[PDB]
């Protein structure tokens, strides 16, 4: 029943994805990553999270992590599945995503699932245990979607981090660059 409002939500954001980030442009790609961190800065504002990082691995994936509670994976009544799934199944970043996978820390449990386009490739499936919560999000950009670049700039990253973590104070945010295996470079922000 709201599988089918799902399903046609994806369709949407795909169809009309300037709507949604602003463009299709670097600067479209970049607000992808600012959209994953800002639930991190909320996490960090309720009270529940103190260290964000964010990664750029190889192949310009991008990796957030925060040290928050964890994504909530019990079952929505109205749905029948996790509520993590449901918030990443009307998320814009993981439907202009070609690729995108979940850690969740919780519960004593790692939790791990993987999306192409928005669409569950599997059940949320336990896959460890953890004496830490928070949560993991890697996603891949689609090309599909950003026809002008999927290489993001670190210094357009850098300048961001430094000011979130000077506007949100007592929080460690730390930008991370692995693009290059020889040569990692890696900024760390914690302003009190
Ligand atoms: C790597 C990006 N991080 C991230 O999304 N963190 C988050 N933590 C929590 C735990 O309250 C989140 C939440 C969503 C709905 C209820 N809670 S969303």
């Amino acid at each position: 029943a709201g599988q089918i409002q799902v399903l046609e939500g994806l369709e949407a954001v795909r169809k009309r994805p300037g709507m949604y980030i602003g463009s299709t442009s670097e600067r479209g790609l970049h607000h992808l990553v600012w959209e994953i961190v800002d639930n991190s800065i909320d996490e960090a504002l309720a009270g529940y999270a103190n260290q964000i990082e964010v990664v750029i691995e190889k192949d310009n994936w991008i990796k957030v992590t925060d040290n928050g509670r964890g994504i909530p994976v019990d079952i929505q009544e109205k749905m029948g599945r996790p509520a993590v799934e449901v918030i990443l199944t009307s998320s814009v970043v993981n439907a202009l995503s070609q690729d995108l996978e979940v850690y969740v820390h919780r519960n004593e449990t790692i939790y791990h699932q993987a999306y192409k386009k928005g669409v569950p490739q599997f059940d949320l499936k336990e896959v460890g245990t953890t004496d830490k919560t928070g949560t993991v999000i890697r996603f891949k950009a689609d090309g599909e979607i950003f026809t002008e670049t999927t290489v993001y700039n670190y210094e357009t990253l850098q300048q961001r981090i430094r000011e979130l973590a000077f506007l949100n104070k007592g929080i460690q945010i730390t930008l991370r660059d692995e693009r290059d295996e020889e040569n990692v470079r890696e900024d760390s922000y914690h302003y009190e």
